[PDB]
């Protein structure tokens, strides 16, 4: 239960590849929140930054 992260990780998993601004359309949480939450999943090798969009890293 990591607040933004729960939504962030889900959307990446659901959409496969999503832009930062795309997250903002589904996530009503301020960008600084989701951005940090994102870097958590990225750190956990779940999400990867691929230019302007983020992809769910294959498991």
């Amino acid at each position: 239960m990591e607040d933004v992260k729960q939504s962030v990780e889900k959307i990446i998993k659901d959409r496969e590849w999503v832009t930062f601004n795309d997250l903002l359309k589904y996530i009503p949480y301020p960008a600084p929140e989701v951005y940090d939450a994102l870097s958590q999943l990225i750190k956990e090798n779940k999400v990867g930054r691929r230019g302007r969009y983020f992809y769910y890293i294959k498991r």
